[PDB]
């Protein structure tokens, strides 16, 4: 229904207007600080070393924003065979951290061709695993439908299955994106939060051991196809009640 | 079926290897070069300054790209206001996350895994909402060309038909609005929409980030605008299609 459509657009901007909010009142302040920090550290630099004009420090700072835009660390490879096979999965599960991304303009091109008949061919993989781990919750539902309201037994089942992967697929890889990568208990959550859910902002990169990025990606492939599983059994289960 | 799950499973890692290849090709002479060219630059800088010790570079450096890593621009004497706040949260929602406006503050990613856990699903369900609507429009529109040969051929001709006009509609006429307010190449522009639509966001191309550009105030909402209607259709094709296979899957 066109009535409910609208209702749910009203929700999502006042949604997006109240968030929009709470991030500037929890950014902001940061933001401030950091924009007088950069410009004391700048204004000491000239005051310190006299032999260098604000003209050809701003050169400088251009010349390493623009090495980091490309990829290069200004500091003291990223398309070896295995990096280049992970940020091509970066593009696949719709991710797109942005650390790595294509500064050619025939790598923009084939980036571009690569996504359209990319993503839709993960789709098939993820909807796979989705029917397979389908039989799995079925079955299991099944079992308890034997021996205990069917609404009743699906939430209760459903909030099992969700807590079963928060400890596998979330709660386990943030231990050991902790010891591995060296973050905080937060930074380490908050990473496979941003992970699972495709967002990917590239603020914080796993292996930024051989074996250890075709091992993450084969982690966000299970994780999110078991995710995935689970919120096609509900909304299945919605369409089915909406009729 | 598992034998097809391992089958796409082969197809995919194959993808992956065979793509993985091509990008190398393509970025890893570009990035020889630009490794080349910071090396020559700093060195160029403690060999002209010579007041400047190779260390306290290294400093000013990383406290340049700490800067940078907030979000503050080092070059030159806000990305939080209300508008580019709001297109954030938006850019959390969509699953999009560009990157260059990124939580630093240990309060805020708190926020931001609570505000994408309680907000994904929700913008799933006025995508669903757009997506039954123009059903709707779809269904109508090939029984207009089933109206005018098997009934397979008449979807491929309505599909082919659906798709290119959301092209049109929602990734060329963009593109060409992003290449004038923007001011990108023809090529950035159509590779933006295309990395925006696809929920990618590489963050390397972001619309309203350009600081010497004075953009209007209805641009950056408008954009989001563009992003859920643009979005709306290419699920509602997407979910058209997935309908049918998995109809014809059992037929
Ligand atoms: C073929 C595209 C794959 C990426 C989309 C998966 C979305 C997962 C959303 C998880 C929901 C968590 C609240
Ligand atoms: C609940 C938000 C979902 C966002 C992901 C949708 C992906 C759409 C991809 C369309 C196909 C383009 C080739
Ligand atoms: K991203
Ligand atoms: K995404
Ligand atoms: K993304």
């Amino acid at each position: 229904k066109w009535k409910t459509v609208v209702a749910i657009f009203v929700v999502v901007v006042v949604y997006l207007v109240t968030g929009g909010l709470v991030f500037r009142a929890l950014e902001q302040p940061f933001e401030s600080s950091q924009k007088n920090t950069i410009a004391l550290e700048k204004a000491e630099f000239l005051r310190d070393h006299v032999c260098v004009s604000p003209q050809e420090l701003e050169t400088l700072i251009q010349h390493a924003l623009d090495a980091d835009n490309a990829g290069v660390s200004p500091i003291g490879s990223h398309w070896d065979l295995g990096s280049a096979f992970f940020f091509a999965g970066t593009v696949i599960t719709t991710i797109g951290y942005g650390n790595i991304a294509p500064s050619t303009e025939g790598g923009k091109i084939f980036c571009i061709l690569y996504a359209i008949f990319g993503i839709p061919l993960f789709g098939f993989l993820l909807a796979g695993i989705g029917d397979q781990l389908g039989t799995i919750f079925g079955k299991s539902i099944a079992r308890v439908e034997k021996v205990f309201s069917q609404t009743k037994i699906r939430v209760i089942s459903t909030i099992l299955f969700i807590l079963a992967g928060c400890i596998v697929f979330v709660t386990i890889p943030a231990v050991i994106f902790k010891y591995i990568e060296g973050w905080t208990a937060l930074e380490s959550i908050y990473f496979v939060v941003v992970t699972l859910t495709t967002v990917g902002f590239g603020d914080f990169v796993a292996g930024g051991r051989e074996w250890y990025k075709p091992l993450v990606w084969f982690w966000i492939l299970v994780g999110l196809a078991y995710f995935a599983a689970v919120l096609s059994m509900i909304g299945d289960w919605l369409r089915v009640l909406s009729k």
